[PDB]
């Protein structure tokens, strides 16, 4: 299972960690994918996810697209987690870069309640260009279920515990 979390709440762990190199090692039910509407994975954590399944996400995700159409900013899907998961929720935070609501994290967030654990990235964080702290209070104040949050970079991970109400 999850190893060398930090509790930060009754449901919430953080871990400082490569969520790519995380889902490999677990291979968890759910990894939680930063999506955009599109599902194009070109950076970020989409882009790393994608990389690791040697685009089988991409091919999976523009499948869906040609069947369905985008998805909302606030929205979420259930596809395939390929070699990393059981299943991928790729869940689409509000890009503040792209001028959208930030109000949208919460519905973002709520995503994961429809899954009882989920390995998963802080929504709107990096190349989303959200606050990561004001991330992980959404976060913490919204997800019910056992989330596992895997933050890339060590200068964040530590403000983001060291700040933590």
């Amino acid at each position: 299972s999850f190893s060398g979390y930090l509790k930060l709440t009754d449901n919430v762990y953080i871990k400082n960690a490569d969520i790519v190199e995380e889902a490999k090692k677990v291979k968890p039910t759910v990894v939680v994918n930063a999506a955009n509407v599109y599902l194009k994975h070109g950076g970020g954590v989409a882009g790393a996810l994608n990389k690791a399944t040697n685009n089988a996400m991409q091919v999976e995700s523009d499948d869906y697209i040609a069947t369905n159409g985008p998805l909302k900013v606030g929205g979420s899907c259930v596809l395939s987690g390929h070699n990393l998961a059981k299943h991928c929720l790729h869940v689409v935070g509000p890009n503040v870069n792209k001028g959208e609501d930030i109000q949208l994290l919460k519905s973002a967030y709520e995503n994961f309640n429809q899954h009882e654990v989920l390995l998963a990235p802080l929504l709107s964080a990096g190349i989303f260009g959200a606050d990561p702290i004001h991330s992980l209070r959404v976060c913490v104040d919204t997800v019910r279920t056992n989330v596992y949050l895997a933050v890339f970079d060590k200068n964040l991970y530590d403000k983001l515990v060291s700040s933590f109400l």
